């Protein structure tokens, strides 16, 4: 199912994410397509700045979700 | 070696720091001295916010260096 991770100035990472998916797994799915390693990926979604080892369900990330990505 | 970790809000935290000091090690010495826990602190040198496990030697933060501490 798709998520739209939006990297700052507009670079929108369309990712196919699993029903099983996890946040370091999603960082690996970004480290593909965008080439960005996990420290340099700081994600933001719904109230929360995100970490590394959590699920997508934890943060309430679902189908057609806009996440934001902060580089650094 | 003596550095001046200021806040923008008036305060100067005068610290004897190491050439081996990483930023969280300086943040731990700020936790000791002024009571502030680690990832509440953000260190600025000049106008750049710092990465974590890099040293004061890497950044060239030597003696008499004024750093600026903000909280977020």
């Amino acid at each position: 199912m798709q998520i739209f991770v939006k990297t700052l100035t507009g670079k929108t990472i369309t990712l196919e994410v699993e029903p099983s998916d996890t946040i370091e797994n999603v960082k690996a799915k970004i480290q593909d397509k965008e080439g960005i390693p996990p420290d340099q990926q700081r994600l933001i979604f719904a109230g929360k700045q995100l970490e590394d080892g959590r699920t997508l369900s934890d943060y309430n990330i679902q189908k057609e979700s806009t996440l934001h990505l902060v580089l650094r």
